[PDB]
């Protein structure tokens, strides 16, 4: 539901981006990033304190993640 939505925000946002800023809670953003990392949609996810933190350079999209945006792109967001 929010998986593509956050991915799209990453894609054009160029990172980093906040959770409240994209429109979700910490744990929602966290779960999304972790899930997307696991399945292989994005890479460059670095853990700091405990949770994933995005920097200004690092989060890279995979072909699968990029292709996913093309299909699930039919979502009114941004």
């Amino acid at each position: 539901k929010l998986r593509y939505a956050i991915l799209k925000e990453i894609f054009e946002g160029n990172t980093p981006l906040s959770e409240n800023d994209i429109g979700v809670t910490e744990d929602q953003f966290d779960d999304a990033v972790n899930f997307l990392k696991r399945e292989g949609y994005i890479i460059g996810v670095h853990y700091s304190d405990d949770r994933p933190h995005l920097y200004k350079l690092g989060p890279e999209l995979t072909e699968k993640g990029e292709n996913y945006l093309k299909e699930n792109g039919t979502w009114s967001k941004a």
